[PDB]
């Protein structure tokens, strides 16, 4: 159920249908949704990402480095695969490899495969 929420946000983005930041929003509510009866901490990553959103206090980019970074140093002793992938999509955003949007997508369906495998 959890990987559903990365497909439908490539089907949503790849097809046209929503923008990189809506989908990343419709994704990430999903993510919280489905955090809450299963990891609290997790959960909180995402709703503190979900308040710098609604505050309108943060901008899309430096919530999204934000919650990462948390998540990266959450997965750094508990998931070496899963810390790979977050750092990676940080490395390759931070230093102008890839853009935000195809650094997250990236991180999207690279999180996806790693459900799937």
């Amino acid at each position: 159920e959890s990987a559903k929420i990365f497909k439908e946000f490539l089907e949503d983005y790849e097809s046209g249908k929503k923008s990189f930041r809506e989908a990343s929003y419709d994704a990430t509510v999903k993510l919280f949704l489905w955090f809450l009866p299963r990891n609290i901490e997790l959960a909180e990553i995402a709703l503190r990402w979900l308040i710098m959103l609604e505050s309108k206090k943060v901008s899309f980019e430096e919530a999204s480095l934000i919650a990462l970074r948390e998540a990266l140093r959450w997965f750094k002793v508990r998931n070496n695969e899963l810390y790979k992938i977050i750092k990676e999509a940080l490395d390759d955003y931070e230093s102008g490899k890839k853009s935000f949007e195809e650094a997250l997508w990236d991180y999207y369906e690279k999180v996806l495969e790693y459900l799937l495998k």
